[PDB]
């Protein structure tokens, strides 16, 4: 298993859980100083406000995450990827553009540290 595969199986595990309507079990997967910056908007700081953030979003009734990995690199205990989105809302395209940071775990797990990301018009 390389670091793309690694990071894309860890996103596909996201996308299960999320599916499963488990903001909880979405926010595990993120360290708890964690932050998600989305351009234009509102900064999301740690990990018990990124479970609302994604609460949220089901609670919006948003669904059919797609997470695309483009390019990863591993760079000591980080994997710095390059990626695409696109979910539905009530059906309308939610789309756009990401870079994130991952930071391996002792136990050899990836978890999500920053995100950027930017959403098309
Ligand atoms: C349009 C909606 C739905 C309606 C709300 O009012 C505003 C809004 C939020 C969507 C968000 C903003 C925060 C950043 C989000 C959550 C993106 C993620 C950060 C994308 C990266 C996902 C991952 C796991 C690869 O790192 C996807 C949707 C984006």
């Amino acid at each position: 298993q390389s670091a793309k595969e690694a990071i894309e199986a860890a996103l596909a595990d996201f996308v299960k859980v999320y599916n499963s309507k488990d903001a909880a079990g979405v926010a595990s997967k993120y360290m708890d100083d964690a932050a998600i910056f989305p351009l234009d908007m509102a900064p999301v700081d740690g990990r018990q406000n990124i479970q609302k953030l994604w609460q949220g979003l089901m609670d919006m009734g948003v669904s059919e995450p797609k997470f695309t990995t483009l390019n990863v690199q591993k760079s000591g205990d980080f994997a710095f990827e390059s990626g695409s989105f696109s979910l539905k809302g009530p059906l309308v395209d939610i789309a756009g553009i990401y870079v994130e940071v991952w930071r391996k775990g002792q136990d050899g797990g990836w978890k999500l540290y920053r995100t950027i990301a930017n959403l098309d018009p």
